[PDB]
């Protein structure tokens, strides 16, 4: 067995468009240690995303971020993915503030 990791997908702080901003999302609820998770843009992979030190939980789901530095605007999208043996298909969530 094992369990659905679920997404999470927010602005750290709060979004401006035209404005430089910091992404965060978080992919927990799962088994073993590692989960893999992309960063999107419209349906399409972003580089410059970098996941910091692990993490360590005392009894809850270990945490793993994946975040990139970003300039939203009006017209462009960006979007989180990610892998787990538990998703039938690598689920993506587009990210949003209103939406």
């Amino acid at each position: 067995i094992q369990r659905t990791p679920k997404i999470q997908v927010y602005s750290r702080h709060p979004a401006e468009n035209g404005k430089s901003n910091f992404l965060n999302c978080y992919v927990s609820g799962f088994h073993p240690s590692d989960i893999e998770v992309d960063l999107l843009k419209n349906g399409e992979r972003i580089e410059k995303v970098e996941h910091s030190d692990l993490s360590f939980s005392k009894d809850w789901s270990f945490y793993l971020l994946y975040y990139t530095e970003f300039t939203p605007t009006e017209k462009d999208e960006y979007a989180c993915r990610v892998n787990h043996v538990t998703l039938s298909q690598p689920k993506i969530v587009k990210w949003d503030r209103d939406m």
